[PDB]
């Protein structure tokens, strides 16, 4: 119940869905959580208010992703918030959760170069550059958790553009796990699915991976699909 | 933490190594643990004595695995012990950890029918039949955890006979996950790591008789409620050794 006391976590895209449920659960474990958002401040403030009502600690951090200066702006807000609350800029846990999505999907014949650019800029390139920046603040024993998708393993034509970016995200997991092993920083992919579930079901898996007891899991693909990947 | 208060667990082959470490960690979470052994009673009793010193509850259960009658003998001892302590025969958690291992490499040209039979009898057939019997006692929220091996993903010719049985074990995970999902029972593989000659962690444990506690901490997580959205999965607990 209090496995992350004194750790600092950044959850990208934590104003809603899996990001919100993950911020909530890390904060219940004692983590100070930076609740990153692009522009919905009301939803970010809802996440922070939920955390504070449950007795935890969190603050909102604003940064549009996939645009010039995004990593710099996010880390300026993050470092200022961490320094005010902890006296340090230490980042123990990074969750790459933020993503451009299209729930109604795009037929492959209608995908534009500009859509391919936007999906890539947020869902693959930003996470790579956030990892690169994060490890400058991350001590030995740190955690990087990449939220992927069961779509990397289950063909859905109308989600080809999103799935491409998650294929690229998973390569960050494989290659950076090997790179960061000597520092004892783990890198893992958690794959949600595409019985009624909630965002909390996946967030409980992310929370476990953020703890000390996951130390022997790195470079892994963690199927949190509720068995939807089974066939 | 007390995530497993009032739960009953069986860990096969818990007299040493990953099995002992898993029995210890389930008991620390509040589970009543059946500490199964084939013949090393002294080591099984030391698993149980460690659990009791740490304030938890456990009892030894004897059954040679991979012979006719093995499941029936194990379940007679399990149900008697559970009923004595709790009034019930409910089994919440099964860890299929017991295995015959390639402690020595066997060159593929030297593998015998008898070796193939012994590896399969213990490492694939017994777990299948233990799962079949266990689910008769297992409620909604149950957990079945198959201890596999990174050798199912890393070519080591001298371990081909052992690795075949782990390949079959992983198919129990896939097909039984889908079968038992309507009862809210999850089935998962946890794969310990490997280290001229390449061995897995269970093999290194046997040679010295990838630390057993690090793998057992993963198994313990899978045994808890917070793993409910993971089923049919391969959980890499190789300490990064599957990265190469």
């Amino acid at each position: 119940m209090s496995r992350l006391t004194g750790k600092n976590a950044l959850v990208t895209g934590s104003s809603r869905g899996i990001g919100r449920a993950t911020a909530v659960r890390l904060a219940r474990e004692g983590a100070l959580v930076a609740v990153h958002y692009a522009s919905n401040e009301a939803a970010a403030d809802e996440t922070v208010a939920q955390i504070e009502r449950e007795g935890g600690r969190a603050f909102p951090v604003r940064a549009e992703l996939g645009v010039a200066g995004d990593v710099h702006e996010l880390f300026l807000g993050l470092e200022q918030g961490l320094k005010e609350r902890t006296g340090e800029t230490t980042l123990d846990i990074l969750v790459n959760n933020a993503a451009v999505t299209g729930v109604d999907g795009i037929l492959p014949e209608d995908v534009t170069a500009e859509q391919l650019d936007r999906y890539y800029a947020v869902n693959a390139k930003a996470p790579f550059l956030l990892v690169q920046r994060a490890v400058r603040n991350m001590p030995d024993g740190g955690r990087i958790i990449n939220i992927s998708s069961g779509l990397t393993r289950c063909a859905v034509p109308e989600q080809v553009a999103y799935s491409m970016t998650k294929g690229a995200l998973e390569q960050i997991t494989l290659h950076m796990a090997k790179h960061l092993a000597p520092r004892g920083i783990t890198v893992n992919s958690v794959a949600p699915g595409i019985r009624v579930g909630e965002a909390g079901d996946v967030a409980d898996v992310v929370t476990f991976i953020a703890t000390d007891e996951s130390r022997w899991i790195t470079g892994a693909f963690i199927d949190a699909s509720g068995g939807t990947l089974l066939g």
